[PDB]
């Protein structure tokens, strides 16, 4: 079955505005970034400061910004969660969600960053928000039925062992919240023709998970054949980027090649698992192998690749803006 949203390719103009980057562009990115890198452990002052600053930039954008909180229980008794749920049209009956962890792992060895894991993901949702905001505040003027949403999910990581008990945290409470919570087409405005709408999760198009990005030279493969058509999306920018020479590259002539032209037999656990098990359609930007610095006290501002974020920056934006039409 073809995806359910004509997918137009990017005009030549719009694939080099969206690739090009300035001195501007990096150092805003890298100010967005400096926010997230700080131990941000659920149950913390700064999990909180940083919830606050996701959820004050979004608002200052002018996006619909919910907070879903509730109190689960941990292997550490009872903890606080809050996801982030900005939409930028709220009223759209599709949105294309891009999400992420904004909690970082309660390591018993030490202070954890987790740059990789998801400090740079998070920083890149708001720098798409913000660097593509004219454009985004423009499309939701549409009235075309489609619009942007960005989960930032709290508590993805075990605190303990990890086990479907202790993990997922939020996305499992997203999920569940989403499902119960009834809907239909003609309450909602201009949803595609062939649209089957019963319930909040319905309104997900598809979720792009990003997790574990920020290191040099990440692997990515389709995990999904429901989004393969999406996923060749990415392929295919990231191809026409290099092309246009856009891409950072320690040499001439070298080509980045994140985006695997295959499929990978894995089975990883994620914020995309309990909406994959209500036939959300998901395309999950992680790498395999994970970063070495995986979980260690490595992974930290300094074992970043920036070169690569840039590079990952520009085939999100690009990305972006040929789903939307921007
Ligand atoms: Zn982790």
């Amino acid at each position: 079955l073809k995806w359910p949203r004509d997918l137009r390719p990017l005009a030549h103009h719009d694939l080099l505005y969206m690739g090009q980057i300035s001195e501007e562009d990096r150092g805003d990115f890298n100010a967005t970034l400096r926010n997230f890198l700080v131990p941000r452990v659920v149950g913390s002052q700064k999990h909180r400061e940083v919830r606050e600053f996701i959820v004050r930039s979004l608002k200052d954008l002018d996006w619909d910004v919910e907070e879903d909180c509730f109190d689960g229980q941990t292997p550490h008794g009872i903890k606080p969660f809050c996801n982030v749920i900005a939409t930028l049209n709220p009223s759209a009956c599709h949105r294309l969600v891009l999400a992420c962890h904004y909690d970082s792992l309660l390591h018993k060895e030490g202070t954890f960053i987790g740059a990789t894991d998801s400090a740079v993901p998070c920083a890149q949702l708001l720098y798409l928000a913000r660097s593509l905001n004219g454009k985004l505040q423009n499309q939701k003027t549409r009235g075309d039925g489609l619009t942007l949403q960005l989960v930032f999910f709290d508590g993805e990581e075990a605190f303990e062992r990890w086990s479907s008990h202790d993990s997922l945290y939020g996305s499992r409470h997203l999920a569940q919240k989403w499902h119960e919570d009834r809907t239909s087409a003609e309450r909602l405005e201009s949803c595609l023709e062939r649209s089957e709408i019963a319930n909040q999760i319905d309104r997900m198009e598809v979720m792009v998970l990003l997790d574990l990005l920020g290191a040099e030279n990440p692997r990515f493969y389709s995990y999904f054949g429901e989004t393969q058509p999406v996923y060749r999306r990415l392929v295919n920018i990231e191809s026409r980027l290099n092309d246009a020479g856009l891409m950072e590259l320690p040499r001439r002539r070298r080509r980045t090649n994140y985006f695997s032209n295959s499929s990978t037999v894995g089975f990883i656990e994620d914020d995309h698992i309990p909406f994959l098990k209500r036939s959300v359609p998901i395309v999950h930007i992680i790498p395999s192998p994970f970063p070495d610095v995986w979980h260690t006290l490595d992974d930290n501002e300094q074992n970043l690749h920036h070169p690569t974020i840039s590079n990952l920056n520009k085939i999100f934006k690009a990305f972006v803006s040929e789903y939307l039409q921007l």
